[PDB]
Formats: structure tokens, sequence, C-alpha cells
């Protein structure tokens, strides 16, 4: 229950939220990429790997989501996916498509 709540308000208090691993060039590629479209402001990135409760956080990410790694980026609460997942959004214009009906991108 603490758990679920905790990932709950993770996602649901930051537009756009990741959670993230130390050292993964997967999960610095995705937030780069989402800090390139100059979301900072509404970003949280939490690193699950510098947590006690890990494999539990990951099993929820994999019930909500379908997969348990890290990144796991969410957008509005609606599932983005991983850093592939992103890259195709991004390069076929549906990212841009989700942040502008966000008002976060012109
Ligand atoms: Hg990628």
């Amino acid at each position: 229950e603490a758990v679920k709540k905790w990932v709950n308000k993770i996602i649901e208090e930051n537009i756009i939220a990741v959670f993230a691993k130390t050292e993964c060039p997967y999960c610095i590629k995705a937030i780069s990429i989402l800090k390139g479209y100059n979301l900072n402001s509404h970003m949280h990135v939490e690193n699950i790997e510098k947590n006690p409760d890990m494999a539990n956080i990951q099993a929820y990410l994999k019930e909500l989501t379908g997969k348990s790694s890290v990144p796991r980026i969410f957008i509005n609460k609606d599932v983005v996916g991983g850093c592939d997942d992103l890259v195709k959004e991004n390069d076929e214009g549906k990212l841009k498509e989700r942040l502008q009906k966000l008002g976060l991108v012109n």
C-alpha cells in the first residue's frame, strides 16, 4: 500500500515523471530528450535504485506499464514507456503532440 501510494504521488503530482536508476545511459538519454523540450519545471526524476524498496517499486511499475525496467516514463499520468518508446514518439511527432496538449510547448 505504502509503496504504491508513494509511486502514485510521484506520477500524479508531476506532469512528467521519470523513474530511473544509477548511471544508466538510457535513463540519461531519455531525461536529456525531455529537458531538450524545456520541461525541467514540470519534470521529476526519481532514482529508484537508491531506494530500499527498489524491487517493490519495479513490480508496481510493471503492474502499471507491462515492464519492470527503468527508465519508466509517464506524461500527465499516461504511460509513455522506456527510452526507446520516447525516441519513437519523439521522431514521429507524438511527443510534441502530447506536450502541446499540455501547454508545455508552443
Ligand atoms: Hg533509446
